[PDB]
């Protein structure tokens, strides 16, 4: 008788970057003044979510551990899992199947950045769905890289396709997935499709057939960058610089988005500024204490 | 007895950005794929204004005349007006003052870019307040360059200065502005500041101390761009690239902003389409009349 | 006496908007007008008088933005193409203001930097007879006038936009001449896309044996300015060269005051004007700093 | 002979938290670890034994990468450096390494572009006594090894970080030294901010009339790694110059094959790995065209 979890997948990206990647895992790569895996897990944190699993390769999981600690800095709590060969992204959800547990969750992907207003909501009324998946659906110029969602003239989804050569639609499924209970068993009775992959298409099919899968757009009015392509990722590094040269103000730094949730409090973000006090990282720490930002 | 108009002032930024503008005013130079006019025009538009009064230089007026034309082609009404020489932001008020008439007016800068999410409905608070004047405040590094707006500990705002050495707040006034119409009087009994300017900020004042200034946050997820610098200038640009060839779709396209009010539909936007039919902006016209974007 | 010519014309309605109100090479590349650049080609190449041709409708902007190049030490004059009807067309139109001088045409909106460039120009224009272009390996042939080589590294064709480009090197936007090429260009029949080529004019050379084709190689930046996106890096390039060095990139007052075509206090006089912007800064710091 | 060292060592926390997981040297410059443009550099001199010193942390991470050199024709060795204590440690720490033999410094985040390298290269390679340094024109001279000269062009002074610079020519992270560098050295004391200083050991060979400062011309970019900023601009002007070229600047594999330092079935066998992306497809394309 019986009486939300985070999950970053910053696996291998294979051999598609290399030689950049040959020396470091993607997720690890500076989007401009900091790690790519910083924007994911900022993007978690907007959800208010605290218990966090980083999946990445055995060899680079102590680099992710050295840098990001167990989470206690900054109000989480950090655990690691290995993935041994990239397998595909459901596969998440069987290495975190003990961290789940009876837990609804949340699978975002560790070279995904996101930026806009009121994305805190967005991520917000996904995260109040405590049943069924949600995932987001965002117009590119290039359908055909990404699962691609299509809709009915009442604007209700009717089919995912992953990749196809000749898409419905210009609407991609975003990285960044929210999921019930149900997910781990979706998970588990996956087959590899024929690139020996076990594809989050197919899990998000597998909740649309059951009327259970809320699509919602993310607008045009949100970035949603690519860091696929090497030139791709020198955009998103412009990007961000522009915007927090623009500003004074960081995207994605996790230690004030903890300080905003009250995760943490002034002493100890103060404590979090002092190691990196000359830099320009611990001086925006430090003006975040006495500043009103609306 | 007796029983909202739009102002782009699009004049001489004299010789500041000299050499570059000594061929061609600064509001006609490209950001990335259209002319800067564009975006500030796009704007007054999605905040549903159709009537719009073009103030530049006496030597570029036929420039923007040929560019825009009288607006019929997009279901606006274009009016030209000349600024002899830049007294001031403030001036637009009485350049332009049979212009507006006994009507609410809307004031943009012509070298304004904005960007965001639900930027439709901000602008459209501001411009639902028919009584009293709206602006918008925006964090920057640099409130120094801009009027700036203090608040207290309650968020009211108390104080406007302008380019004040030692800024109270990061929080700039941006270049967009929306007025009833107690306007063109507070311009007309304005005196030169110390540099000969008409001043936006005075009459910000003005507004405030009669208790009917509204300032609404611009959030940090949208994007205010600067075009101060050529360097800013330049990441302007790279800044829509980046959007527009990551969505497939374009910020600040009119004709595209025009179909979507209904101020025009399908047949006139093809013949607009016809002749670009050769270049990706007439590509992205055609696309509009089959694609279901939301 | 070599004459220079510099064909800014219609580029048509490719760019469009961007460029409905003003031409393409009126507008900047970063700090300066993308005309700046080409005529700082000219004159480092040691070309003073100089002919501007232009749409009928940006002539005037063309003067009023340059004058007729007194004060940088030139002499400009100007003349109009009424229709984008090739390249070719700049030694018709060009025909009087060359006589019987040697001449060198460059595009308007083709951007040039690299080490001992002015030795790269120095040596073309030294050449009294026949023409000397340059080549340069790009990632798409197809849009140029594509050189082929033999095995010993000889030119032995051109081919204007082939469908299957023969190498991968591309003439660029630069071209000196002997006494030959108005009386080839007046001889030029209209190509099938309507135009008189310059790859015509350069395949006659050729075929005397009299094109001296250059390597440019891969350590000179030939930018591209035909998109949007390529204006943009562009305007990138020149502006981290420029944020790095200090130093400007085709400022034609220094390039006059260097080549000693203008004395100290002529660009003095010339700074006065911009003095509080950059680039009049600039022009003042040039008076007093040694630059090697 | 004449040996070569990269100093890939640590940057302290200056850009944490970017660094705090991975050396600066071992993040990507747009398609490649940034150790492969110094690295490249080395080879382009002609310097085939290289020594790679870096963080105690990152030298499995160096080795790793780059292994003993033999698939490139190189003879790779690697050390480390306990601290940042000054550049001058690399001849410490490399003495063993350089023996008797002539040498080259280059900083592991240097990045270099421009026409005739190889020869500028060559010429101070070439140079069998005294040191070889270059000097370029900068905005910010402070940052660096400042040179002064005088008017007739000599070098007159080094200052490292001055103050109050005394010319906007800064020394470049490139240093040819023959077999004297090893005991200066040795001798060096640390200086105020507790460093043994690179500039220290040139200003010793400056003042035996050793120290020869050959200008790096405007025409050459050296490009700034040093802030967020920077490291920005540095990959967007490489990505300029290959997406125009169709060509990769300083890949490594290209150069060791453009020196003959392997064989075409060598190349061949290298770009099987990476046949499926950009990079191997470019290795494989350089097996059959020309490039000049
Ligand atoms: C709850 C505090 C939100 C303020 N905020 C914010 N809106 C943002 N954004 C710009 S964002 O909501 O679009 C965002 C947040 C996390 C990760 C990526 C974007 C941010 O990066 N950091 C912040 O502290
Ligand atoms: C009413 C139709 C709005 C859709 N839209 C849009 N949201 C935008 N934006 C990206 S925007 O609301 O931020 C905007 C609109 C005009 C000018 C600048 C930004 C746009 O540029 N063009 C559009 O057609
Ligand atoms: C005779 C003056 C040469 C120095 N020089 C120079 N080398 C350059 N170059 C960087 S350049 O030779 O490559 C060049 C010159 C004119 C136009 C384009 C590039 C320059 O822009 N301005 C200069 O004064
Ligand atoms: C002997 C091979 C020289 C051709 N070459 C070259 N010039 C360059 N350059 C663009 S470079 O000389 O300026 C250079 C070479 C190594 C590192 C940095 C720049 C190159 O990157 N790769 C090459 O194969
Ligand atoms: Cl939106
Ligand atoms: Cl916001
Ligand atoms: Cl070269
Ligand atoms: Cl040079």
């Amino acid at each position: 008788h019986h009486h939300r979890k985070g999950i970053i997948l910053a696996g291998g990206s294979g051999t598609r970057l290399h030689p950049a990647t040959l020396a470091i895992s993607k997720q690890l790569l500076p989007v401009y003044d900091k790690p790519m895996i910083y924007y994911p897990l900022s993007t978690l944190m907007l959800a208010g979510i605290r218990e966090i699993l980083i999946i990445s390769t055995p060899q680079d999981t102590p680099r992710f551990q050295q840098l990001l600690g167990d989470g206690s800095n900054w109000g989480l709590d950090l655990q690691y899992a290995v993935q041994p060969s990239p397998d595909g992204l459901a596969q998440a959800f069987l290495i975190g199947e003990s961290f789940i547990g009876n837990d609804l969750s949340a699978l975002v992907l560790g070279d995904n950045l996101y930026y806009g207003h009121d994305f805190h909501e967005l991520l917000g009324s996904a995260s109040q769905r405590q049943t069924g998946a949600s995932v987001f659906a965002y117009h590119v110029l290039d359908p055909e890289r990404y699962g691609v969602v299509e809709f009915d003239q009442g604007g209700k989804a009717i089919s995912l396709e992953e990749k196809p050569l000749e898409p419905k639609s210009n609407y991609a499924v975003t990285g960044l997935y929210f999921y019930d209970q149900q997910v781990v068993d979706i998970a588990r009775d996956l087959k590899p499709s024929p690139r020996g992959e076990l594809e989050i298409t197919d899990v998000n099919r597998a909740y649309l057939e059951r009327g259970q899968l809320s699509v919602e757009i993310m607008g045009r009015g949100y970035a949603w960058l690519d860091t696929g392509t090497h030139d791709s990722l020198l955009e998103a590094g412009q990007f961000i610089a522009t915007l927090e040269n623009r500003q004074g103000l960081k995207v994605a730094c996790p230690e004030e988005i903890a300080y905003r949730q009250k995760w943490i409090d002034a002493a100890q973000l103060e404590k979090l500024a002092a190691p990196l006090a000359k830099n320009g990282y611990g001086q925006y720490l430090k003006r975040l204490l006495t500043e009103t930002v609306y």
